[PDB]
């Protein structure tokens, strides 16, 4: 067994992963682009300058339907580890509505609002923060 947060950074290009109670779950490659507006997604983008230097770009997608407790958590684990990956990296926050140009460029049709989740997909229910009451 091995840690995932530390696994990130094993290949250049762009990688996508979905956070789940601190479990990280690779978004189904079959769909590639589907997103549930309620949780938080983390993406990295290692670009190639001339032919040796590389730059990882951080991009967390928030359908604006996810609580801030989990939203920031992703921006935190994604940002902190980023420093653990390169030390700086780029920071991009997409709160569904005003994304960045690089994000809308790599995700042209990567925008599918699907209310649901992964483990709660069997019951088909979207518990609201009211649960804490």
């Amino acid at each position: 067994e091995h840690p995932e947060f530390l696994k990130a950074g094993k290949e250049p290009g762009l990688q996508i992963w979905r956070v789940e109670k601190f479990d990280l779950v690779p978004v189904p490659t079959n769909l590639y682009g589907d997103f549930f507006t309620g949780d938080a997604y983390v993406i990295l983008k290692t670009v190639q300058l001339r032919n040796g230097n590389l730059q990882y770009d951080l991009h967390y997608w928030l359908g604006n339907e996810c609580s801030q407790d989990e939203s920031g958590a992703a921006a935190i684990f994604t940002v902190q580890l980023d420093d653990y990956l390169n030390g700086r990296a780029v920071q991009h926050r997409e709160v569904q509505g005003f994304e960045s140009a690089t994000f809308l460029g790599y995700f042209k049709s990567g925008l599918k609002y699907k209310k649901g989740g992964v483990a709660s997909g069997f019951k088909h229910v979207v518990p609201n923060e009211v649960v804490v009451q």
